[PDB]
């Protein structure tokens, strides 16, 4: 009698859920957030023209998916520190983190039709959405697997940049395409420029290291653009020992600062990668600088 | 210049994916479709709904991908290293891997979405429906981890327990019900129901199906419904030492039959909440026999 009324109250409304339970698992989230992103998307608009009522509905977009993004990537790369701080993960769980940042690619999807009433419009909006988050867990899901595989693929440089395309390119892509349909192609140029994000990112890890850093991409066994390239030099010029111990040393996902600091050295003296990855950035800043 | 050459034909075209590339991310969802009642459901169901068949392919495959995703991360987050006898994905291909691949699924599902209909008002409720469901389905799964996480900051009541329930399990089973009656040329209340015994039915049969199944729950230390109503029977029986050891073992997060034995003997021997939950979902498959 009153349990089946109580039951009864219960499926014929939608479910409860209360700002409490809102805080309570919005944790992982609240700690990542603690202006340059923001800034990228004020130059663009400088020519994309969107109100600023919009302009502040696609940033919002863009952290959430960008700070989700970040949550899922420190525990796919058992990163231990982000900004300095403890990663997520390690004080809520890996649980937790996951389904808060997933939880929050959909209310980030929830927010793209506050953007506009035309159904039309909505649409495209929610295709770019949907592809350029597929783009970016292809990326993802390359560059995870080469890393956690190796052996298995040893890529090229080509196949990190199509890899780069897609992980990096991605985000900078969908920010760029939602804002140039909401306008009332500079495509080509965001892919540049996140691939040279990538790129930097990549060299200043071990750069940075080098000069005084973490150089934590060793440590995760990241085929990043460095090692890409003394992977490849060392296989065509016949340096098998270096090859291999370039390999071994990436798969003993190690923290000492002197095996970091030797593998660094290779890629510095013997197989000149630092140099090389320095001259391939000059290459694309100049690209644009020359433009 | 050859260099700027290949960098120019890159920036300018889409970015390059190869059928091998989408078979290496496929690895950790493909390993668990080795696992036709969800299907059935949806062709029942349908003898209401009337889609053509056409239609209701990629419903069944929409569903298909967001249930499958979100098991290759309940695993993940259960810390389970079975389901259905196999091995889990995470164990063989990793977590990170399976956590990108049942991400990208997600979004796969989410875009199988257009191909059910151009009409654009009508694609607006598909896709509203598919994102609150989603969210709910996160809300709930996301209770259900904290309250087990932060165990036992928090002991949830009955009533707790059946918002959790209709969040996270009634996502997907409305999901699915709410997208055919738009597509159909209202049974969420049932389909609520639905899913509250399958929720109830699933945490008793993992205690049952041991006592007669790991009883993988006690491992993993969730507030299942049968927990739930032994932590508060001895709290509201004021017994305290048994209120304790229930929650002690909980915490152990053990694999310990032995131990696990015991607890399931706290709920036969001291609250009966076992039988007390062999009730509640016989009376509630009778809201629907009736
Ligand atoms: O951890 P960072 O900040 O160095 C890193 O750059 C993070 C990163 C790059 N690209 C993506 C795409 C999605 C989510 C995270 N992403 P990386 O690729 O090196 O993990
Ligand atoms: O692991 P199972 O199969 O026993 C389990 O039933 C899996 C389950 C139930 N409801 C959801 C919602 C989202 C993801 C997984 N879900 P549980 O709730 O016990 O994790
Ligand atoms: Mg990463
Ligand atoms: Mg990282
Ligand atoms: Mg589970
Ligand atoms: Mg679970």
């Amino acid at each position: 009698n009153k349990m089946e009324a109580k039951i009864d109250e219960l499926i014929n409304n939608d479910p409860v859920w209360s700002s409490q339970n809102e805080s309570l698992i919005s944790k992982p989230y609240n700690h990542i957030l603690l202006n340059f992103r923001l800034n990228l998307i004020v130059q663009i608009n400088r020519v994309m023209n969107l109100p600023k009522d919009q302009l502040a509905i696609v940033s919002q977009i863009v952290e959430l998916l960008h700070n989700s993004s970040l949550l899922i990537d420190d525990i796919e790369d058992n990163a231990p520190l982000r900004r300095g701080q403890t990663t997520s993960h390690l004080i809520f769980g890996v649980p937790s983190t996951i389904n808060t940042a997933n939880y929050m690619y959909f209310r980030a999807m929830q927010l793209v039709s506050q953007l506009t009433t035309k159904e039309p419009l909505y649409h495209n909006l929610i295709t770019i959405f949907n592809e350029e988050l597929i783009n970016l867990h292809r990326g993802q899901g390359l560059d995870i697997y080469w890393r956690d595989f190796l052996p298995e693929i040893i890529p090229t440089q080509e196949m990190y940049l199509n890899m780069v395309m897609n992980k990096t390119g991605g985000l900078f892509r969908l920010t760029l395409r939602l804002m140039e349909a909401l306008s009332p192609s500079l495509v080509p140029f965001i892919n540049l420029l996140g691939i040279i994000y990538q790129i930097r990112d990549d060299y200043l890890n071990l750069k940075d290291f080098q000069m005084s850093g973490f150089a934590e991409d060793i440590t995760e066994g990241k085929l990043s653009f460095p090692i890409v390239h003394a992977l490849n030099f060392t296989k065509t010029k016949g340096q098998t020992e270096q090859h291999n111990e370039i390999l071994r040393i990436l798969l003993l996902r190690t923290s000492d600062k002197d095996i970091k600091l030797k593998l660094i050295q290779i890629l510095e003296f013997d197989t000149n990668s630092l140099a090389y990855t320095k001259n391939f950035i000059n290459q694309l800043v100049n690209m644009i600088k020359n433009d």
